[PDB]
């Protein structure tokens, strides 16, 4: 194909605008992702008490941390319980004479008059709108868990589609989509609907992900395609940045699902003036909107010389492309080859650690550490060095030690963050940002890697076996957080074993650099 974009400019005027444009799209799309470290953030809380949050009552001469003492019991934290109040008033607790015998838990109830939640660093939340808390507790990992499915099945919808519709079709009602979505979902009248509704806002994601990638791959000259795959893959670590960027002003929950949804009307308006691929048009047999696509791109780049194009030339040049349809394979023909088993497990496990590690880690912010405005920024700010240094020791050390390097890194990191006792908040933060920094550079390795272990007619099939088994892992991340119970320390040592032990497996690998 690529002597067609030689000849229409290869990276000119018109890659330049369709990599900025695209990549901005990715950034707002990551903070949709991230968003729940803000969105549904747990403010701290109590059950509603008359001597406490009865305005309406006589007046008193005790101090509010008196009254509080007197009304909630103490809990695990050595602070106020967050579930449990006294039946009655403990006036006798009051006293310094007073000892931990003088109540029993059958002077207890649980919250029948609902919570109160501290308002001082967001002033609404998710779980404060449908308490989702104590008994409950466990809605906040599902419905993370119901938007990354969401991103699975709509990967698994979207090659069809792609195929069948073509690149831009589906981007363009992908960005309608999360719009529509995103908006719904911010003015959601019962948790199962809000649920309901991220599940189709991820459906769309997983389409605005995979054609950002493929349509422009299918623009780009060869000699450029590295660099705008990795300037696609800075677009996620800026998202990041933004995330924080955003949630730091706009402190209600339904206020920021608007206002990172709404960018998407604009994307949909302007997916409009993209063109569609021009491989696409051709293999499925439409070369004259091919030529149509070819002539508009030559002349936003300016090239003089459209009319050298003819739909000949492009049935004549492009044949190699439309040949493609001869032979279809499938995912069993990695596991049948007797050599090809092996190379198929390791890689798998591989692309499953990134997925459940980072949506493990990186959608509760609040456990790592004191402020999660700041390490929701780092985890960008330190993404954008670890991918540049994974390609400079990806080019220099090898794909092999290389990804094993950076997979014992994080996992070495997560695995310390276990140790590091509660008060090193600075050192606690520190660690688990260097962990999700290895993580993207293992994704960095892995992409590449795995698109050299797999003879070439079954590399797409290995690829795809690959980001469907991230997409997959990503689902069990926040559910594994539910092992919180027994301690913060048993939901890190999985975090931290599952890329230890595929860091390890990676060691196995065949190296694939030519010398
Ligand atoms: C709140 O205080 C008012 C004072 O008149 C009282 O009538 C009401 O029953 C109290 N309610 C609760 C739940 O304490
Ligand atoms: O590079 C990243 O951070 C990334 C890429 N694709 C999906 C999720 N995360």
């Amino acid at each position: 194909f690529s002597e067609l974009l030689d000849l229409v400019g290869g990276l000119g005027r018109f890659q330049v605008l369709q990599t900025m444009a695209l990549m901005v799209s990715i950034m707002w799309l990551c903070t949709q992702s991230m968003l729940e470290n803000f969105s549904a953030a747990v403010p701290s809380h109590r059950c509603w008490a008359p001597l406490l949050d009865n305005s309406t009552a006589v007046s008193t001469s005790l101090s509010p941390e008196a009254l509080l003492a007197i009304s909630i019991p103490p809990g695990p934290n050595q602070r106020p319980h967050q579930c449990r109040r006294f039946r009655q008033p403990q006036w006798q607790l009051l006293d310094p004479n007073a000892t931990a015998t003088s109540w029993s838990e059958a002077d207890t109830e649980p919250c029948v008059d609902g919570w109160v939640y501290d308002r001082s660093i967001f002033t609404s939340t998710i779980v404060a709108k449908w308490n989702l808390v104590c008994d409950s507790h466990a809605l906040k990992p599902m419905a993370q868990s119901i938007y990354l499915a969401g991103i699975l099945v709509g990967a698994a919808a979207c090659g069809p589609a792609s195929d069948r519709f073509g690149r831009r079709l589906v981007l363009t009602w992908s960005y309608l989509q999360m719009a529509v979505m995103g908006t719904a979902a911010a003015f959601a009248p019962a948790f199962p609907v809000y649920c309901l509704f991220r599940f189709l806002l991820a459906f769309a994601v997983a389409g605005v992900m995979m054609n950002t990638g493929t349509l422009l791959m299918e623009w780009t000259a060869a000699r450029a395609r590295p660099l705008v795959m990795t300037l696609n893959s800075l677009g996620f670590s800026f998202g990041h940045g933004l995330t924080a960027a955003v949630a730091y002003g706009v402190r209600d929950w339904t206020l920021l699902q608007l206002v990172v949804s709404v960018p998407f009307f604009l994307c949909f308006l302007y997916s409009w003036w993209l063109p569609e691929s021009a491989r696409w048009l051709i293999i499925k047999g439409k070369p004259d909107q091919a030529l149509q696509e070819l002539r508009k791109v030559a002349r936003i780049n300016g090239h003089k010389e459209a009319k050298n194009l003819t739909i000949e030339v492009l049935m004549s040049s492009v044949k190699e492309e439309v040949a493609s349809a001869k032979e279809p394979r499938s995912v069993l023909d990695l596991f049948c080859v007797p050599g090809l088993r092996f190379r198929t497990c390791i890689s798998t496990l591989c692309w499953f650690a990134f997925g459940f590690t980072f949506f493990g880690l990186a959608l509760d912010l609040q456990a790592l550490g004191s402020n999660i405005f700041l390490l929701q920024m780092f985890i960008g700010v330190v993404d954008i060095p670890a991918k540049m240094g994974a390609l400079l020791l990806l080019s220099h050390l090898g794909r092999r030690p290389t990804l094993a390097a950076s997979l014992l890194l994080a996992g070495l990191c997560i695995l310390a963050n276990t140790l590091v006792p509660h008060e090193m908040g600075a050192l606690r933060s520190a660690l688990a940002v260097l962990g999700l920094g290895g993580v993207g550079a293992a994704f960095t390795c892995i992409t590449i890697y795995s698109s050299e272990l797999f003879p070439t007619v079954l590399r797409m099939t290995a690829v795809g076996l690959g980001q469907m088994a991230a997409r997959g892992g990503a689902i069990l991340g926040p559910l594994v957080r539910l092992l919180g119970v027994h301690g913060p320390w048993l939901p890190l040592l999985v975090y931290g074993t599952v890329p230890v032990l595929s860091g390890l497996a990676a060691l196995l690998l065949p190296e694939t650099q030519s010398l």
